């Protein structure tokens, strides 16, 4: 019955839980489902959320495992043709919602859009193989999912507290769910661990890797480190399987030539 499903997951955000709701309920040309999946919050959030216009707004209050626990829950509940998620410190810009409505009137199941952090456009990647040895490829709440994208793909994995955004994406890239790039920014706002659980959802993808060289991937195709390796690592694992080697060839084009060779003895 709605055009877009909102989950919005809430823990002590009266700082800044009005501007979020703000976002959402000025948007134009679409009839929209706002649910919000509060932890308990003991502030005054409660109270800020009901003072927006509840016809469309479902309030969950209750305490959960996280985040992502709170996203399952409220992605569980939604009726919306596209799902977002929108963080309490987030906000969409103006139109987005209508952009999303028109950018999946074919029946994409993913509808992405850039996100601007800090005054910068976050540096994306590609929705592809490739990202399989990487990250999320675009930010998490500039992105909008199907109903059947979610029932496809499943809920997040809670095992994952920083990292869980980019799990389910390569599992949606895996399971070949479509996906739209919009150019145009829908959102605005321990290393060691963000680092460990990136490397653990890139393993998940290819679980022969060590850590180590799923490290040496994710530094090598954000920039962050050297490449001569990669060869070695392709002929070390190219017979495994033909995904890993299409990454690789994708994320490092210049190794096309080994590439070929590794599709051409093993697959
Ligand atoms: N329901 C729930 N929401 C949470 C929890 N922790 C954080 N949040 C909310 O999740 C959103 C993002 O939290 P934040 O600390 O900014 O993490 P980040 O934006 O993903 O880096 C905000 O809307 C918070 O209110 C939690 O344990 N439960």
């Amino acid at each position: 019955e709605f055009d877009i499903t909102v989950v919005i997951p809430t823990f002590k955000a009266e700082k800044t839980v009005g501007q979020c709701l703000e976002s959402v309920l000025s948007q134009q040309g679409v009839s929209t489902e706002i649910i919000v999946v509060d932890g308990g919050s003991p502030d005054a959030t409660i109270s800020i959320v009901q003072s927006f216009s509840s016809t469309n707004l479902t309030i969950i209050s209750e305490p959960d495992r996280g985040i992502y626990d709170a996203i399952n829950k409220g992605v569980s509940r939604a009726q919306g043709g596209m799902i977002g998620v929108l963080g309490a410190d987030d906000v969409y810009k103006p139109n987005v919602l209508s952009v999303v409505k028109e950018n999946a009137s074919r029946g994409v199941e993913i509808v992405a859009g850039l996100t601007l952090i800090d005054g910068q456009l976050r540096a994306d990647e590609q929705y592809r193989p490739a990202a399989l040895i990487s990250g999320i490829p675009f930010g998490h709440n500039a992105m909008f999912a199907s109903q059947e994208a979610y029932r496809k793909v499943g809920l997040y994995d809670l095992a994952y507290r920083i990292c869980a955004d980019a799990e389910w994406v390569h599992r949606a890239i895996k399971s070949d769910i479509s996906c739209r790039k919009v150019e145009q920014v829908f959102v605005e706002f321990n290393p060691e661990e963000i680092i460990a659980e990136a490397c653990s959802v890139i393993q998940r993808n290819f679980p022969f890797l060590l850590k180590e060289e799923a490290k040496y991937l994710l530094y090598g195709v954000r920039g962050w480190g050297e490449t001569s390796r990669i060869e070695q690592i392709l002929r070390k694992y190219g017979h495994e399987s033909v995904l890993f080697v299409t990454a690789l060839q994708e994320a490092f084009p210049a190794v096309e030539t080994a590439a070929a060779l590794e599709h051409h003895h093993h697959h």
